[PDB]
């Protein structure tokens, strides 16, 4: 896409060590799916396009972009080594959100309910084994 907009973040590299754990099939098949097919899912599933949106600012206020279209990629080439790595994206993709917008908006009420069913999830995280 535009030149004006970020290469995405990483969701391949042979260089570094991966594993499946039951934590991180419990992210893909589980906590992943639910929020994907949420109803207010559709602005995380991909990274921001600043340029369709005319926010020009974007990616100057976020320097740590991420989407859950990068997270479904990042689980299902197995690109993480422990859960830890994955709740940490999401977490990251949540404050971004509430970093760039504000506290009234119609994108921060759908990012709230998100976290809310995330948190949710995390709480039902297996113990590793
Ligand atoms: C990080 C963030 O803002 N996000 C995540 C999803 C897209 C959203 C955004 O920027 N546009 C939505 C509205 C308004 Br103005």
């Amino acid at each position: 896409g535009s030149h004006m907009n970020p290469p995405p973040p990483e969701t391949s590299n042979p260089n570094k060590p991966k594993r499946q754990t039951n934590q991180l099939q419990y992210l893909l098949r589980v906590v992943l799916k639910t929020l994907w097919k949420h109803q207010f899912a559709w602005p995380f599933q991909q990274p921001v396009d600043a340029v369709k949106l005319n926010l020009p600012d974007y990616y100057k206020i976020i320097k740590t972009p991420m989407d859950m279209g990068t997270i479904k990629k990042r689980l299902e080439n197995n690109y993480y080594w422990n859960a830890q790595e994955c709740i940490q994206d999401f977490n990251t993709m949540f404050t971004n959100c509430y970093i760039y917008n504000k506290p009234g908006d119609d994108i921060v009420l759908m990012a709230e309910a998100l976290e809310k069913l995330f948190l949710q999830k995390i709480n039902e995280l297996p113990t590793e084994e």
